[PDB]
């Protein structure tokens, strides 16, 4: 399987934070040619990092 906190480790080394705005997975960071392989697994599994990013900060909207 996949582990959000994983994704959200392997982002942050590149420089990519990963969050989520009102029930939608946002991303900020300041660069450029960034990592495809890593953009494509972050919608790839969106569901899954929200559920992430959004226990990491609430703690209460588990499922």
């Amino acid at each position: 399987g996949i582990d959000a906190a994983q994704i959200v480790d392997e982002a942050l080394e590149q420089g990519i934070t990963l969050f989520v705005v009102n029930n939608r997975l946002q991303y900020e960071t300041s660069r450029d040619s960034i990592p495809t392989e890593l953009l494509n697994k972050w919608k790839q599994h969106k569901q899954e990092l929200i559920d992430f990013l959004n226990q990491l900060d609430s703690e209460e909207q588990t499922k």
